[PDB]
């Protein structure tokens, strides 16, 4: 009768919470997804053997298509859990999934656990600052997106830190890196000419947050657009204005040049 | 030696990550602080239980001022841990903090924890569409803090969805209410007339997230400003511009007026 939406948290089987794991425990059936993001400091089998039940793992089509007939009906009369990398419901189409349960007739219950969004709070930038978010895709044949460009340009303008999430092929776990992302944002800017980034943009790399070791590096793009940041995942961000408390962070702890602290301020 | 900033998450003693807790449990030394936020869910003796150690509570003057006479000495000789409600770096200043740990020769870790900054996904609103936030602070002598009206117009006028931190004053065991929070605006847009916040204003309120079952609550203000939300920590949202399935999770899950499912594109 029960239905548990869990976060996994950011990097490996340790980052669920306690309150997830004992609920996690005790559940009767454990599914997952690995399509929205990976857990790329740990595998399947690690996560299993941390729960010590057998998972489950659904794809896209499985959750988005046929949600009600694989996972709510063992919840009407068992305990159900359904992981989920990072915080249940931050990706977009998740929360619908409780109207089907509630449609079902199945009660629905959700423990958090840390996500990117809030993990950013390490590269020093004032969570309160950042904007809307956005996502940079790869271009795929004659199609060219270019949305993110322009949130950039909004959030900036309005002195406000954008968030980039960097494309992903779950499936096929292939990452796009900080540096393909910065190559991606030069060319878009070559074509539309916004002085949003280019060579003299700060810009924050944030590798394998939730680790003991992530990589948090801060400067201008020609200094980092080929540097290398260690294994996925990366998340980019394009601060606007620093408060100076920020560029200080970002000097001290992410190696930013001096100079954020005369041009960036 | 280290120093490890340790987030507890939203509501009780289980959320923190199990990462977290299996480093606490092996730490010489625990401090914590419970002024940023309120986590309603759970005591100090519990989370002593659970981590098997002793905790110091600092006050606000006591990290603000003294962090680096306090908790730092022992971080050079021992392994210290400084535990925070929800994730320490989140609408905190903490991030600082780890700059004063960084000159007194001690290396700091970060484990993160559920935040309410992502938590806020369980409304059912895109957390991409989150714009800027703000502190709705309790007004003090002639001083009457308005900074929060203005970051709702600007990300309403963008469409983003305006995501409102509630005051707190922890030693005086006040925390400020949806109510307090909505009567508060009400008297700013009658200073200011933008428009921004009126009785007609759709709000969102989510109370004691974290918990098993939060209260989530959507609707006008004429309608929500005297309802009774439960115990604090309470958070208030001001929405943009809904996508349509924004507004069915609202009528659905947090019993929104079935008219907003009308939306006006
Ligand atoms: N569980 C919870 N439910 C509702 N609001 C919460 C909350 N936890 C924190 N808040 C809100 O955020 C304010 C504290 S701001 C500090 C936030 C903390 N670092 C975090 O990561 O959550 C509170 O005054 C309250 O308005």
């Amino acid at each position: 009768m029960v239905l548990y939406f869990i976060g996994l948290g950011l990097y490996d089987e340790r980052d669920i919470t306690v309150k997830g794991l004992e609920i996690a425990k005790k559940c009767d059936y454990v599914f997952a997804e690995f399509y929205t993001s990976l857990m790329a400091g740990t595998t399947l089998g690690r996560i299993q053997k941390l729960i010590g039940k057998e998972i489950r793992v659904l794809s896209r089509e499985d959750v988005e298509l046929n949600f009600e007939n694989i996972v709510l009906p063992l919840a009407k009369e068992n305990d159900v859990a359904f992981l989920t990398p990072g915080d249940p419901l931050v990706a977009t189409t998740h929360a619908e999934l409780r109207i089907r349960a509630k449609r079902a007739g199945v009660e629905s219950y959700v423990i958090h656990a840390p996500s990117i969004y809030s993990a950013v709070g390490i590269t020093g930038l004032h969570i309160y600052k950042f904007g809307k978010s956005a996502t940079v895709a790869y271009p795929r044949g004659n199609w060219f997106p270019t949305s993110y460009y322009d949130v950039i340009k909004e959030n900036a303008e309005r002195g406000l830190h954008t968030l980039l999430f960097l494309d992903i092929k779950a499936e096929k776990r292939m990452y796009m890196t900080a540096n393909e992302a910065m190559e991606l944002l030069l060319k878009v800017e070559d074509m539309k000419k916004g002085g949003v980034f280019t060579d003299d943009t700060l810009v924050v790399v944030l590798a394998r947050a939730g680790s003991l070791n992530p990589t948090i590096r801060a400067g201008y793009v020609k200094d980092l657009i080929r540097e290398d940041f260690g294994d996925p995942p990366h998340i980019l961000i394009v601060p606007g204005k620093l408060h100076i408390v920020e560029a200080e962070y970002l000097v001290e702890i992410a190696g930013a040049p001096r100079e954020i602290l005369r041009v960036n301020v």
